């Protein structure tokens, strides 16, 4: 017979690194908002791979693009041109209204590319002396697991025991304009990288006006405003970009995750010529970056978000989700927050009952989520979910929470 | 009508970053050893995307694995278990005879993971004080484009203008055992990372006994021997791993590129429990690392290399290629080197005639290659090439070289 869920857990423990502690569930099928485990049980996916399957699992139009291109050409390396990359570059740069895109594969690679752009721009355009360029980050940031990315983290589990660390990274509190103004008095600051909503930190939503204030301060001190929209972008928060809520145009925009609908690792660095062209030929790249298969997938993935109006759906349905979640008892749910369909609740941890137990029982009742930083449960279903399906999920949440 | 090759070049220049200068050819189809441009012209691929399509372009068994899995499930995130990862982990760890694998996506991510393992092992097992752990690299190394990877490079085009740089990375000459012995007198060295054959540097083959000497020195000083086999592994040099030529077992093995046959970004970090388990749950990972679609592709990709005996083919055919290349006139070809089907020739550059011009004319005559570091042309066709097809390619090389 096939392997059971426990067999699947047991096998990974024996042969795979122990760098995760996943929730005890073993999935083998996904379609739209639903996942199925190897026992055949059906679950609502309320994580969406942390917003990488915004378009739902195995969306037929993205699947069709992958199957069609894989019969033609999948990788030449950037030693040669392929016929797809430029069609995708034109499409994505028009869509977000930046002059150029640099293609990469993973979110952290886009972040690393952004820091390289910022330093090279800082040295060659702003006039900072080599190598005094600084990049400022916000406490609670997450942008990946390279040595550079953990060097800016304030989470000791990310960086403790992995040093020495990348120099030139300063940290200030999130959602704090006086702190950014103070930090930007240093003329050697080249960039400030920030998430419009902090995902891994627990859907930390900054106050209204924060992104407007970041834009103004960065311009006033000619610092590059790097917006990490790898988790918040692509309709998840109710707009094409989370920064659209404040009509703000960052200097560099990072995309990833849902850029492929979950079918391929595709990430992107968007910015205008004055920044993008400080990197000259031979000075940056990637084996798989810009390959034609990922490019066909990402075009189709972006078309799904636009043609199915997923941003407005995420907006309307996010209002319903948060209003219903706020009806839960304060003794159990300490906070509800989010924008669009990127939301989270905070569980009043005791000696016994905590967010991990809630997620175990959510799983028992047919809904999959997971805690972050202990007491914060993220609720982030695919943007293709319908109102009826959302309300059925809310009743699962209510049944679970009100069962303790 | 469709876009011409020049239209394709023009479009990328307008909308994509200028971080590469590819050879002027615009490919739209690949199958086995052949590529076709948008004009319909057929070329021998003598780069294999720098050994990412060892199995040939669009190998039907790898394509079948991707099409089959994409209808089931492509990404859950490591928040949950998927049913494929453990089957791939068991398969790949048995094949190379290491206890555990850590899955990632790109080659540089595997390199970053290796450096994090080395430092965490250095601090928690060897007893190095935080944060004095050192990692030694060889001059000419290439392992990617993150800020950490360029921090160990000796190529100014990689690191100049991108600092300040990651501390704790020392550099010694390649192919130099006295230098490694001298460097390893420092008790704060945690690891030595090295390519068995340096790819990007120009297929720099170390002398016989070098890898044996590296293994002994690393053991004698309890330093981790990290073998970067992302370009040399997976049958390209004529064995499963290039280190197999000297019967050497590194402490960490990195794989990538051909790990997927070019269909998906899949990379791997292989090592035993004593190193792998110094990273605890929550301390390292990746959105797409270990996803079930990449895992199905990599299983099929690895099966192709074994079942079609591509290593022995690469061995036998590499002997023919180098012997024929050594018949070229010394006035034009200054050196021939390589193992298996990872080979290179060195062109005696003049004021006018150089390796770029040779590659332009190779392209004119139906064979695609590209220079590295100016005067070095790599010859690396897919391992599925047959002897007759190889000899037809050699005559193209002869016609081109003997036409100047
Ligand atoms: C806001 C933000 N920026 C960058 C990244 C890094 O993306 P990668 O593709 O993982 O390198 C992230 C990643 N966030 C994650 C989403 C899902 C799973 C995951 C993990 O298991 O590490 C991270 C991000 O959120
Ligand atoms: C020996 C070796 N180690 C690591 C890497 C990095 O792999 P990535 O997947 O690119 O991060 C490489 C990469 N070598 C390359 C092969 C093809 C194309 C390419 C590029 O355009 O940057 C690099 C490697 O060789």
């Amino acid at each position: 017979g096939p392997p059971t869920s426990d067999d699947i857990f047991e096998r990974e423990y024996k042969y795979g690194a122990h760098n995760y502690h996943p929730l005890p569930v073993a999935l083998e099928r996904g379609k739209g908002i639903y996942l199925w485990d190897v026992e055949g049980r059906k679950y609502f996916d309320f994580l969406s791979s942390y917003s990488a399957v915004n378009q739902g699992h195995c969306h037929p139009k993205i699947v069709n693009a992958l199957k069609s291109q894989v019969d033609k050409l999948t990788l030449t390396s950037r030693a040669f041109y392929n016929n797809v990359l430029g069609e995708y570059e034109e499409y994505i740069t028009k869509l977000f209204n930046y002059h150029k895109v640099l293609p990469m594969n993973t979110g952290v690679e886009a972040g690393e590319t952004a820091c390289k752009l910022a330093r090279k721009w800082g040295y060659t355009v702003k006039g900072i002396q080599k190598y005094k360029a600084k990049i400022v980050f916000a406490a609670g940031n997450f942008w990946g697991r390279t040595l550079s990315a953990i060097s800016s983290s304030t989470d000791p589990t990310s960086y403790d025991g992995f040093g020495p660390f990348m120099p030139g990274f300063d940290i200030i509190p999130y959602n704090d304009l006086p702190a950014l103004e103070r930090a930007l008095q240093d003329p050697n600051v080249a960039a400030f990288m920030v998430e419009p909503i902090q995902g891994e930190a627990g859907v930390v939503v900054p106050d209204p006006g924060y992104l407007m204030g970041v834009r103004e301060l960065c311009t006033r001190h000619q610092v590059l405003f790097i917006a990490d929209e790898i988790q918040t972008g692509l309709a998840r928060t109710g707009r094409w970009l989370a920064v659209d809520y404040e009509n703000v145009r960052p200097d560099i925009v990072l995309l990833g995750k849902a850029l492929s609908g979950g079918l391929y690792p595709v990430s992107a660095v968007l910015c205008d010529d004055d920044i993008m062209l400080t990197i000259k030929p031979g000075e940056h790249g990637s084996t798989y970056g810009g390959n034609p298969l990922g490019c066909r997938v990402a075009i189709a993935a972006l078309e799904v978000l636009e043609e199915e109006n997923l941003a407005e759906n995420a907006d309307k349905l996010g209002i319903i989700l948060r209003n219903e979640l706020m009806k839960l008892p304060s003794d159990v749910v300490t906070a509800v927050r989010g924008k669009g369909l990127l939301n989270a609740i905070v569980i009043k941890e005791t000696k016994d009952w905590d967010a991990w137990k809630v997620c175990l029982r959510l799983r028992d009742n047919g809904l999959l989520a997971k805690p972050t930083h202990g007491d914060i449960i993220r609720f982030a279903p695919p943007l293709v979910i319908k109102e009826d399906e959302l309300r059925e999920s809310i009743e699962i949440i209510n049944k679970t929470i009100l069962s303790f």
